RNA sequence: AAAA
């Protein structure tokens, strides 16, 4: 079970693609935030989405309208919605107004809930990230960790154990949860490259 | 001197509006990131921009072209550009590809640099929100139980002078001043009026709402 | 790539 949290523009097909790609189920939650007032294009897109959801056995959408006047007053409404969504929260920034997508994006990050955000090339190519990515980039690494990463960066991958001079691993599984390295040779991933780049 | 970091689509109007609303100077770094390869509508918007920039003594744009294969690979390239921009970084995410603007936004936050982001209304309207680095750091800060006790009081009294706050919290005014100065750095409270009553602003309300 |  999961939650979809998106805004809606004039084209419901972006959301239909997201719902099928991630195998949406009826038990899931679908929450659509739209600007106030609801313009004709957005309303038509919602009715078009209702008819197509009712055929495909998807979850019924809940629609929230919010005025977009102040960054904090609008974030306040986005946050109240977010605390009512069970994790993980699936989001896609390719559709709807940029202002509202910005508030959704910032809303899930500061809420510290689990999430997966997708962003597409126009509506073919696609990139994604999650709460683990953001937390791995926002983390203040200690020097025991930082100089271990810098060694892995310079050695490119127990030969490691006789460099920092320790025993022979509990920290390895801890850093594998942050997705910054893998594991035989301990291999640093691209996310770890960004880690080191942020703290050099 | 400031710096501007934006991406470009087919329309330069929002960038020229940004430059006009923030009083852009010729000594500023204007940096534009575009996808690779540069398509013809983006080449045309960039030529339309340079003509108007020269006539208004705006900064000349330095243009970088980025490939976007993977999230981490593309962010890596955005960070290289960000980490050579002088602070503060002024950005406007209402233009160009959404993928690039997401990386620009995410790149700026994690670079811990100073910034102001604008996001406008596509339909041309006057609706516009903005935020800055203190905004994000405020919402993500780990607030101690003691710090939360102080914020909870300002919400229930709606403004209280330093002397009464020190009484309500069983602390010295000397130590309350230092703590109020530290919270003021994050932008979550202000102290206006001739009575110097400490008050929670809208940002402080969101901070309190996150810890319930 | 201005509710794509």
């Amino acid at each position: 079970m999961k939650s979809y949290f998106v805004t809606m523009g004039f084209n419901e097909t972006f959301l239909l693609r997201l719902l099928n790609e991630t195998s949406a189920q009826k038990e899931d939650s679908l929450v659509i935030v739209v600007p106030s007032p609801i313009v004709s294009g957005t309303r038509a897109a919602i009715e078009s989405l209702r008819a197509q959801i009712s055929r495909l056995n998807y979850p019924p959408p809940r629609i929230y309208e919010i005025e977009i006047t102040d960054f904090n007053l609008a974030l306040s409404k986005i946050l109240d919605i977010i605390l009512t969504l069970p994790e993980p929260i699936i989001s896609d920034l390719t559709m709807g107004m940029r202002m509202i997508n910005t508030l959704i994006l910032l809303g899930i990050i500061v809420s510290r809930k689990r999430f997966t955000v997708y962003v597409r090339d126009e509506g073919s190519r696609v990139i994604s990230f999650n709460d683990n990515t953001i937390r791995a980039l926002m983390r203040d690494y200690s020097r025991e960790e930082m100089k271990l990463l810098n060694v892995l960066y310079e050695t490119k991958g127990t030969e490691l154990a006789k460099m920092l001079d320790k025993s022979e691993i509990n920290k390895i599984a801890e850093l594998k949860k942050f997705g910054i390295l893998t594991q035989r040779k301990v291999e640093l991933n691209e996310l770890g490259l960004n880690v080191i780049k942020l703290n050099k």
